[PDB]
DNA sequence: TTTAAAGATCG
DNA sequence: ACGATCTTTAA
């Protein structure tokens, strides 16, 4: 198991085992929701077409990719025991939000990401990154993890747009993994939730395998209908479990 | 400017 | 999810 260097909410590692089990075989995998791209590490397809909605997880990804060793030792420099406190972070957050140039954005946005409140990515209306301090005994740096993801992006494109676009880009070779945010128990609308649903079906209508994980609830079934259901008992946090909808053709 | 509810902010 | 404090929205 693979670890991504980047904390980032919906991980989904205990549900690796389960995804690739389900998981259709082919040429290209595409994730509309790529995030810590944790599905993108622990398989192996010829190629990949990565996306998301955020421009500074995308903008970080081709900048380890590109330029892997200039990257890691300048963001090496941040991970030292002088930069774990309150004063620090909050300059560091200031200089990112202030910030031009894409590869000091990407330096400061791992030091964010590792130091910052339980690794959120929070913005305000500004596109201001506004998470506080995180008060960690010592934050790892994820060097080997850096390495991995750069020697294996070789073989991906990454693209900052919607799910509505990037699975556009799917065809006969593409495999299609969905990973969208997390479905209300009691923004991403309902009506993107009930729109994803609507692309794969129309996608597995062109011959091309759809996977999608999602929380298991009564909406998600109405949703995702058209497809083979499979349940996992995750059972944690009421309990709730996760679902997950295979179209395949 | 008044007003009351709602959204946004950020530790 | 929390909450004290601004900002927003429209008659
Ligand atoms: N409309 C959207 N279109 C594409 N991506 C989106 C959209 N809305 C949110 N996202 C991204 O989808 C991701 C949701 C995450 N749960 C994905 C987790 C991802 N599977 C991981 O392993 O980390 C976030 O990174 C979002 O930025």
């Amino acid at each position: 198991k693979n670890r991504a260097f980047l904390k980032w909410a919906g991980g989904k590692y205990p549900l690796l085992d389960d995804i690739k089990r389900h998981l259709p075989k082919g040429e290209c995998l595409v994730e509309p929701f790529v995030g810590a791209g944790s599905v993108f590490l622990n398989t192996d397809f010829s190629r990949y077409i990565l996306a998301d909605i955020n421009s500074d997880l995308i903008s970080l990804y081709n900048i380890v990719k590109m330029r892997t060793d200039e990257y890691v030792q300048a963001a090496r420099e941040l991970f030292v025991p002088e930069t774990n406190c309150a004063e620090v972070y909050y300059q560091f957050r200031e200089e990112f939000n202030k910030s031009q140039d894409p590869f000091r954005r990407a330096v400061l946005f791992l030091y964010l990401n590792r130091y910052g409140y339980n690794g959120l990515c929070r913005y305000n209306l500004r596109g201001e990154f506004n998470v506080p301090f995180g008060r960690y005994k010592k934050p790892y740096f994820p060097e080997a993890e850096l390495y991995h993801f750069a020697e294996k992006a070789q073989n991906a494109f990454f693209y900052c747009e919607s799910y509505a676009d990037s699975m556009a880009r799917a065809d006969d070779s593409s495999v299609v993994y969905c990973d969208p945010p997390y479905a209300p128990l009691s923004s991403f609308t309902l009506e993107q939730q009930a729109h994803l649903a609507e692309i794969a079906e129309g996608l597995v209508e062109r011959h091309i395998p759809v996977l999608i994980s999602n929380h298991d609830t009564m909406l998600t079934r109405e949703w995702y209908q058209r497809a083979k259901l499979h349940v996992v008992k995750v059972r944690r946090s009421k309990k709730v479990d996760e679902l997950l909808a295979l179209y395949k053709p």
